[PDB]
């Protein structure tokens, strides 16, 4: 019958419980047991700590007051304090040491995923310390995961007072009988129990989760490895930069730090990075997930030349120019991958670091024309099929839903065959009309791509495949160069078009090139293995792009 | 007859001329005169330097080659090199030492302001050094100031070759007879002169400008102190964050670094920061110039409560949340100023630093109601006039152009009288129908505000003045607090509504408060004194908000 889960912060979703430091500072400084705890609660309701918890005074105003309480509390047990005693020192250390109890957050997230209304009910303070940013960031991450965040210092209500509970019940629009309350402080449980709501005294996460699991009848403990945070398109910050007359690029922006520009491939969207955007951001980066020219909310001019690599790159440079960015780490996938490689080859000054997924850097053959080269590779047949304007457009557009359900599939789900399409007459010639639902995408997500492409269609996207002669000539100018800025190539085992083997000779043009490999990963890397990707990129950014 | 100005980079818009370092490294290292210069041009057209200048090889590939040339050039004059000789060492130092020759840039900008088509024609290289970002940033700033930037390493054409010149003439769509070419290298002047175009051998900036001034017949030297860079609305990056259902805030974003959120007052726009956005960005900040709720492209819901300070602040917090920002320096003006003060009082954790222009922080009088307080101040009469919904809306909306031309005026231009409006019956009762053109705003700019307000009107904006009772109560909760995070108050002498005197007791609630004062500055601070403002804020950010 439960339908709401409320989690305590310090001691439930965050550990080590700040305040739980008092006890340690005593056993450490060999002070009388509880001394610092009695000072922390000196005065009870009228106490400085309760005022601080209600929002009457800021943390910085409180610190001095708690110090006074550590002078009057010790004044009574004979006892004196160390020459270097500092409440700020003790708390700054305590707060930053406190981290998100991941297992609890996971339980929280799960419950939310199955219908529950989650909320954080905590006794906190207005933090104006010079290190406040620490708490801020931790709050930034947690917040987005709960429907509600009830902070005492914000409502002026602190709990064991039953009023904050009524407030909670009201904020939740739920009755006691259907609410679970997790807290590491017994007292704060009494008022909850009294209104008639399930309470869990949280000591060790696992036991609490055990009790929570039982009471909710939902698998929380020993649950499979969850998917990284995906982002809701409507909650994202959307940006629009006009890089040329009637050519504006749309992008999603999240987080702060070095600018990391993500460039999706064909036929995708900024949405194809729905998994790494929150991660890279959380990792300390300003993620700029693009809508490459031709897709979604970005301009999709009809002309082919508008999509030759040179014009595409210049625009990206202008994009940086307009945004007031001198550099950006360029991370591309598929056609996007190709784009970033040339960004590093023609605009190193603007690329802090470059990284590609699946797409390897392969210099142009000054002798053989692209068309010929590609004709010499069975798996690259479809590219010839995309040459004739209109042809590919018609089929890929006939049924958008079908197209994406047919494309976005894991290694072991294929329903197509990129080899022999010119012969078959089309990409879906012998593909089901109603393709099954891939394990990588939800019906909702596919529908996002469908709605995106309902704007500009596949002309713009397909044109990226119609400038090989031009790209070839352009690239030939870079044959004497070498990518010497930080570069990271990430191969996908199960990608049968952009095979890992195609990248083997890359160290020749990119000497310091770093690598990454993902097993059982198909072409749609980001979707297929978001966890490993985020892992691989975050590790690479922190080492070769942050400095 | 001239109509185009082309400036050389190294040695014309940038100094000290990199390469001009060779000569110094010789006299410094007591090397044979010219030794390093002969190595830098070892091979002429076929030389490593010419390949580097054409884009064939990157700078990092060149460095090794120039070193070889410093071994073979010294191999001939008997001579050997120091144990610690490094071409990278010499160049990294040279490039970063090179700075924008401001006087030249000013001449460039002026000419552009008077009809000329300006362009930078330079022999440069693809910079992939680990310090490349240096050049990048300098290029980022210059670029935006010229219609064209012709880089040799990008066109594969380097100059004294006459071809790059034809390219130039073509890029300019202008004939030789109407082009001026500034360069510190005689040789590069010959090809220009030969096509029949005015050339200026630039040695010392002033003499060159003297010659340029003469040949163009335009005052370039000893010109008045120019206005800071203003930004073109259509070239700005526009962002939209939905903070609540059917409530999305629009903002302009530029630059990278600590996030600095700018909050305009009544009745303005993000455009009111058109002067500090490029500056603060150039200063190393990520400027987020807002469109405060109720204005421009931001949502303007009809209800009054939607604009009480509490709701306004919560939304700003959500704005940060959505953008993945844990903190932001909040700089507000007028009503915006008020907003940031309360952001620091209720969300210190999110405010890296707070700064207000004109608007002082004055705690709520727990006894007297706002309405009464304001009735006790003649100059605050209009605020009572803004109370009745519809009233103020009708007048301010009757003639938008008139309204803004009537409002946006410097201290010595007033055409109104904020004292006695309830009596007069309106704000413009005895104001000209066709107000003159203020020295602060161009007809075009006023028209921007006019077009902005044609969307939501003055209801939303006016509502900011209709929640005093609510704001009062809210603020009373903060009476026991103190702004202890970095704060900077900036007063305006000639502001007769938000007078400097109203801020005198601010140190009481903001102990570490820093200040700034601008003379002969009216209420519309940003417009009135952009130079001093940018100066004051940049100085404050670099000291109290960067760390
Ligand atoms: O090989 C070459 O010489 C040039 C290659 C340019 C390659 C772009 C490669 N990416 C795709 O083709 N993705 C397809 C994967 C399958 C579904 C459609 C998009
Ligand atoms: O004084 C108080 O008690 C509360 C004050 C809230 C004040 C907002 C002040 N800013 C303006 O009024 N600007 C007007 C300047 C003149 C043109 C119209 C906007
Ligand atoms: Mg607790
Ligand atoms: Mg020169």
């Amino acid at each position: 019958t439960l339908r709401a889960a409320v989690f305590d912060l310090d001691g439930v979703l965050a550990l080590p419980a700040v305040f739980g430091v008092l006890g340690r500072t005593e056993e450490a400084l060999a002070l009388p047991r509880g001394l610092l705890n009695d000072a922390f609660q000196k005065g009870g309701p009228e106490g400085a700590t309760t005022r601080l918890m209600k929002g009457e005074i800021t943390l910085s105003q409180w610190i001095p007051l708690m110090e006074e309480n550590c002078r009057k509390c010790s004044e009574t047990a004979k006892v004196c304090l160390p020459k270097n005693f500092s409440i700020k020192e003790i708390f700054d250390k305590a707060i930053s040491a406190r981290k998100i109890n991941r297992p609890m957050l996971q339980a929280a997230l799960m419950l939310r995923k199955k219908g529950f209304t989650t909320a954080i009910l905590t006794n906190t303070w207005l933090d104006d310390r010079a290190e406040r940013d620490g708490l801020a960031q931790l709050m930034c991450e947690l917040k987005m995961h709960f429907d509600f965040l009830i902070e005492s210092c914000q409502v002026g209500m602190v709990k064991p007072e039953p009023q904050i509970y009524k407030f909670l019940l009201d904020t939740l629009k739920a009755s006691p009988s259907e609410v679970v309350f997790l807290d590491d402080i017994g007292a704060n449980l009494k008022p909850a129990r009294d209104l008639g709501m399930v309470t869990i005294l949280v000591q060790d996460t696992d036991t609490a989760l055990k009790e929570l699991e039982k009471v909710t009848g939902i698998q929380l403990l020993n649950t499979p490895a969850p998917l990284p945070t995906s982002c809701n398109p409507s909650d994202m910050s959307h940006g629009y930069v006009t890089v040329k007359p009637r050519v504006r690029l749309h992008f999603v922006e999240l987080g702060s730090g070095p600018a990391v520009c993500l460039c999706h491939g064909f036929p995708e969207s900024w949405y194809s990075w729905r998994y790494q955007i929150p991660a890279l951001a959380q990792a300390g980066y300003r993620v700029l997930a693009m809508d490459m020219k031709g897709y979604g909310e970005s301009s999709a001019p009809p002309e082919i030349e508008e999509y030759c690599m040179e014009v595409l790159c210049k625009e990206m440079v202008t994009f940086l120019d307009k945004l007031g960015l001198s550099q950006a780490v360029f991370i591309g996938h598929d056609w996007g991958g190709m784009l970033v490689w040339y960004m590093a080859l023609f605009y190193p000054e603007r690329v802090r670091a470059v990284a590609s997924l699946n797409t390897p850097f392969i210099p142009a053959n000054p002798n053989m024309s692209p068309l010929e080269s590609i004709k010499a590779n069975p798996v690259f047949d479809y590219q010839l099929y995309f040459q004739e304007p209109g042809v590919a457009e018609a089929e890929l557009e006939q049924n958008l839903s079908r197209t994406f359900k047919s494309l976005f599939r894991a290694s072991d789900e294929s329903v197509l065959s990129m080899h022999k399409v010119c012969e078959a007459g089309g990409l879906f010639v012998n593909s089901p009309e109603e393709p099954s639902l891939s394990r990588m995408v939800t019906e909702e997500e596919i529908q996002f791509y469908v709605q995106q492409f309902k704007k500009s269609g596949f002309r713009g996207p397909l044109n990226w495949y119609r400038n090989m002669e031009r790209n070839w000539k352009w690239a030939c100018k870079s044959l004497g160069r070498k990518i010497l800025i930080p570069a990271l190539m990430v191969t996908a085992e199960k990608d049968f078009v952009l095979v890992p083997q195609m990248s083997q000779h890359m160290e020749d043009w990119i000497p310091h090139l770093k690598r990454g490999h993902i097993e059982d990963c198909g072409h749609w890397t980001q979707m297929d293995k978001p966890t490993e990707v985020n892992q691989i990129l975050i590790k690479w950014l922190d080492s070769d792009a942050r400095n």
